[PDB]
């Protein structure tokens, strides 16, 4: 009976697969000998009492995970102890489900409430991978044994996650993902047809939501999902498993060739927003998921199995995890048989938006120095869970964050933390805009905080190139402040002579009023060194503002360097220092902070940073450069090339060219140009003077070495 | 020519195993390719001017590394390009060493100046290394180069580092092992005996000083550097690559005999004093510092030539470094020919002072529940690096690093942090008894700071006992301040029944007068929970104190707990959680705190911690335990646990026996009991009473389940 992600068809296989060496049968014995342990052990299916992280709640998950692993083996191995675990744990839960009331620990203001968990969101997880342990164990039932558990389990989850809670069935958002798949899946499992269009369609099957509507809205062309990385691979899972079950019980619904392949661009997308194997923690995000998770396992092995691009057992082959399914099984062979292709990680700007015209993500990387990513975000909002941080960035390399993105205030799965819930300071902190890399006008987030102007608002991706030695985007928004014209535009180069790198940073503000202009550095290190003379306040820390999260940095030191050239320097965990250079004309004060202000439930980390602070300007442009430089070996006892290689910096307009000139002590200057206009050919010349002499370049950009 | 810790013998059997293949051969092409790229840059001997850290400080540092390495593979390749290099390099120290005055960065205050260097600490490792590279080369000079090498560099040097600082030179600590050894080399390569012999004696070679001298007081007998294991290993590379020449070149001195075999133990006692592969951060220490130290690579590479020992091969395989060697030839062999055995990491009481009468280093640990060190420092002062903090502890756990000790505050060879030296902060909080785990009374440091008591005093340690459930010690001191004794004992121990296990630490102070007790507990990793009503203070933080440390602790909180259990929970990255549950009089507060006050240059890190603090106590017993529980796995999304199991805490005398009883929830309380008297035969039986029933064991300490 198996007919929804893994099909009769995928068990054959596994079947021959299993009693042969290899990756595999390996995974199918380690599976084995985890089950065979956890069927010594009673079932505990219990009354629902605890929060997110709590006994009750981690108990129903570790019960879905179990009751889907069995059936698999039942399938497999034909042993009926496997469906005997699985049905007794469903005859147990076919009683408990029609006593429940709603959850004692939900907080409806947060998320709507469950039965069997606080939330709606983990009781539909539970749907999706019981369904499928259902649909795998079918066969060993008797009529009356599957008749309770569809009545008292089945069903009776299915109606509470639909037609009881249609708003959230309804909805366009990772949640609607969830509830329509495993409503979907239900509808094939029972034959209840009207299910699957609704979940394809919405409860009242208009084409306002459903899962068609997700697909056609919360992607954009290239694959890019609306709410972020993090979200993207959460809602993944359901996208692929839905995707899967169409595919295998309707294929002339050509789920794989819809909207020109989107589940496929959508897999593919997953992958790219990572580095050093973690997805770029932007919006809500929790910094330690990386691509090993479960979503994007299950992801490649379906991708795998509908392309066979070898490229993807590069992905397979990093996330250790041979999953027992028959695409799972043909990722394995791929990998036994050698054909293993390195996975492209590109340097790309995925655009946001439905139709692509809603700004991008933009990823700039390069290898010259090492694994080195930078993330520009002038994206859209991306709904209840973006962050209010319009093209902010962050820098990584060699490993390691460098410049940063906080991430959401959560402790995801501690119950001691608010049930594992978004915490206040989420809102308070880690949504607003000073929180991030980017420009905050009178001490005021973008939009000021307004969702629904900031949901039709977003900026306009001006343009991006990548080559060998130049990656450049530049994006624009005027409607983070009315009247405030934000435009910045950021360059990832090296020098193959050097072999050094920079991150150049262009950021200019343009108002006809006057305002407070901030632009933060959040950064990873400790600080090293300044320019300018820099001491921290010492017997008493206050807050640096009253609200929009500057209630939370405490003020640890403030600097006014002299006009020119201000450098900062900190060292990094992974061996390297780190100098951003940046042009300030003496009105401008540098202000060190650390999180943790307005703190009292001690839920926010002690992160560092600096504010670039301009009062009183309409005008401002602030130019910077990160330079990544030398080596910090503590282990070899060596170091080298501590200090900053910058001596000067530069910053001209040439019609519509860009020049940035970075002095280099006892080196070439290294001379960035780059047109600045929205269409530029690739063959388009561009001349330019500098210093007396006459330069020229093809295209959008080029760095200059001038001896 | 090569006869110091290469000769000849060593020489012909690397040049056979540069042809097979294996891993001498990949080490050798891997530095060729090194070197080769190196000779490609012209020589840089420039005039001294940077401290550590600044260019030419690591250029010489750079030049002695190459000329050692240029100078094996001279030797191993007989091309004369490598020897050439060398020469040359020499020629230019030969023309600039007699023109220097001291080093313009010099600060005499923290440590004797040098000439190519701010301090002669780091003109005797250049001695180190070039003399075996003068030594490497030799052959390949003409007899005025020799003489014009020997004359204006080596001979100055060794002179300078000698009859010229005579105090250092005779002084018994690391920075006399590095210039005795450097000296005592020259004297076998230049054929200086009596250099030799001043080496082995002292200037006067009264016997007061000197290399004997050093190997018979800075080690006990167990093997144990009185500095602690950040300093051991420093020296360890002097003593080796000295006891190794003179094997070579005097082996009628028996040098890897003297003294019960001390060389050899003294290697093994590095390599056992870490934990995941880092040292022990005790006394002034870098906490990046690990086994991969090339002290200790060269050090494992001695032994085994000495010993032969498999289980050595276990580190050398952690390391991965092999060396172009005789006795790294055999490692690299060895590990080929599969001889690997695992390498025994003990709990065991490193005894303190030249004959192991002052204290002890005394590490429990247990690999029940994972990996697990306790660390409990019963020791001796250690001299100046030595910190003000008898009896604290450690606790190490999957991999990290849980309840913490500082180190120094320093940045190892950052020029920008005063030249890479300790910094102030290091002795107004690194060296102070607040920075530890352990009792402060009336927040002042142990012995007051006053360096002259501390290295007369020494914790005397009580008793020392391993089995496989209890790993037990006790130790004590009288002498931290006046009229006041200090005892503490600290147990690991580990239930088979669960995976369970637990530090259990009871702290007892004995005065005649009251006083404020504060025992403070700094750890790494997340608060997540507490038994007791904490709130953080929001609006401003003062520091909690004015002097010994306190100046520098912001308060963050402050909470006052109900007579009974206190329970404090955090998260750590290994993905365990931890609570200390503690016995509380309703008289003790617990006392949050974030280290950064008086802290105007940014030199320390924002550790987190907390004390217990109780006023107006004449006697008074600390007994808490340290449970690690739970899983904490993000990647998958789920959480096992993580609320502490322990539901009581009691602590009772009955006779000579101590009774530590942890209530557990949902299970058998675990019931410690351990005798406290110094003496106690194995088969000596104990009997007592708990709730009704009688208990007995043998020997020195027992842990019961009681269902
Ligand atoms: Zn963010
Ligand atoms: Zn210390």
């Amino acid at each position: 009976h198996p007919n929804l992600v893994i099909d009769a068809a995928d068990v054959d296989a596994m079947q021959g697969a299993v009693a042969k060496p290899g990756r595999f049968r390996s995974a199918f014995l380690a599976s084995k000998s985890a089950v065979d342990h956890a069927l010594q052990v009673p079932l505990a299916v219990p009354v629902p009492t605890d929060a997110g992280g709590g006994y009750t709640h981690e108990q129903h998950k570790k019960n879905y995970q179990l009751m889907y692993n069995a059936g698999v083996l039942y399938q497999i191995t034909e042993d009926p102890k496997y469906a005997e675990r699985v049905r007794d744990m469903l005859l147990a839960y076919a009683d408990l489900y029609p006593t429940l009331p709603l959850h004692p620990k939900r907080r409806p203001g947060a998320e709507n409430p469950g039965k069997l968990f606080w939330q709606s969101l983990n009781e539909a997880v539970w749907l999706v991978y019981t369904i499928q342990a259902y649909d795998l164990i079918r066969p060993s039932l008797s009529n009356a044994e599957a008749e309770k558990i569809e009545q008292g389990a089945l069903r009776p989850v299915a109606k509470f996650l639909s037609v009881e809670s249609p708003a959230t069935f309804n909805k366009v958002h990772n949640h609607g993902t969830w509830l329509t798949a495993g409503v979907g899946m239900a509808g094939y499992v029972l034959d209840e047809p009207e299910w699957v269009e609704q979940a394809l369609l919405d409860l009242d099957k208009s084409g306002k939501g459903g899962f068609l509507r997700q697909l056609n809205t919360l992607f954009s062309p290239d694959g890019y999902y609306n709410e972020g990385p993090y979200y993207q691979r959460y809602a993944l899972m359901p996208f692929v498993t839905f995707a899967k079950a169409i595919e295998n019980n309707e294929p002339e619904r050509g789920i794989f060739k819809y909207r020109d392949g989107i589940v496929m661009k959508a897999i593919d997308t997953t992958i790219q927003l990572s580095y050093n194997n973690l997805f770029f923690p932007i919006n809500d995000a929790i910094k330690s998921k990386g691509i090993d998770t479960s979503e994007l396992v299950l992801g490649v092995t379906i991708a795998y199995g509908e392309s066979g691009n070898p490229q993807l057992l590069d992905i397979a082959d990093r996330q250790h995890q041979i999953l027992l399914s028959g695409d799972g099984l043909k990722v394995a062979q791929g990998l036994d048989a050698g054909a293993l292709q390195p996975y492209p990680f590109k340097s790309f700007a995925f655009r946001d938006g439905k139709d692509g015209d809603e700004g991008a993500l933009v990823v700039l990387r390069q290898q010259t120095d090492g694994d080195q990513a930078l993330v520009f975000k002038p994206a859209a909002q991306g709904m209840g869970h973006g962050h209010f941080d319009k093209l902010t960035w962050q820098f990584y390399d060699r490993g390691e964050e460098i410049v940063t993105d906080y991430g959401a205030a959560r402790f995801l799965n501690v119950e001691a933390k608010n049930g594992g819930r978004y915490l206040q300071e989420n809102e308070t902190w880690a949504k607003q805009t000073i929180a991030h890399n980017t420009v905050v006008v009178d001490e005021t987030s973008h939009f000021d905080n307004n969702l629904k102007i900031a949901n039709r608002n977003h900026p306009e991706l001006l343009f991006f190139h990548a080559d060998d030695q130049v990656k450049i985007s530049a994006a624009e928004i005027d409607s983070a402040y009315p009247g405030v014209s934000l435009k910045r535009t950021l360059a990832l180069v090296n020098n193959p002579e050097s072999g050094n790198s920079f991150a150049i940073d262009v950021f200019g503000v343009e108002s006809s009023q006057k305002h407070q202009l901030d632009l933060p550095l959040h950064y990873n290190g400790q600080l090293v060194d300044t320019n300018f003379r820099l001491q921290g306040f010492t017997d008493s820390l206050k807050a640096l503002g009253t609200n929009n999260g500057y209630q939370h940095l405490w003020l640890k030191a403030r600097g006014k360097p002299d006009s020119g050239l201000a450098q900062v320097t900190w060292l990094n965990d992974n061996g390297r220092f780190y100098t951003q250079s940046s042009l300030v004309d003496g009105k401008t004060e540098l202000l060190f902070t650390e999180l943790g202000a307005n703190d009292p439930n001690f839920n926010l980390r002690s992160e560092k940073g600096f504010i670039a602070r301009r009062n009183g300007a309409r005008s401002h442009t602030f130019v910077s450069v990160l330079e990544p430089h030398g080596e910090y070996n503590p282990s070899k006892e060596f170091t080298l090339e501590a200090e900053s290689q910058v001596q000067a910096l530069q910053h001209r307009q040439a019609g519509d060219l860009e020049l940035i000139a970075i002095g280099i002590k006892n080196g070439a200057t290294q001379l960035l140009a780059y047109n600045r206009s929205s269409n530029v050919p690739e063959e388009l010349e561009n001349i330019f003077e500098y210093d007396g002499r006459k330069y020229q370049f093809t295209g959008r950009a080029k760095l200059f070495q001038i001896t």
